[PDB]
């Protein structure tokens, strides 16, 4: 089950997050830009998830 | 000088105006939608013109 988890984890999101993300869905132009909330210690904290896990 | 305006007419505009025009220049994003005002009406007038330029 650890393993898959981290699998999936790695497969839909990645180990960090970016401050501007690009959005191409319906109902929308062409291209919009978006920004997230906060996301260095999103990243700080999903580092310390991963060494946990791996631990 | 009426041939010379004809042709400068053809080149930048056109003998019609679109509705919906999309817009490449910064500082906007990538790309948005601009709207004009009544193109239907400049379009008839831009045709009334170009006759009485031919004539």
């Amino acid at each position: 089950f650890e393993v898959a988890f981290l699998l999936i984890q790695w497969y839909i999101y990645g180990f960090s997050l970016s401050a501007v993300y690009t959005c191409k869905r319906d109902p929308c132009p062409h291209q919009v830009d978006c920004f997230l909330s906060r996301p260095t210690e999103k990243t700080i904290f999903i580092i310390f998830m991963l060494v946990v896990s791996l631990v």
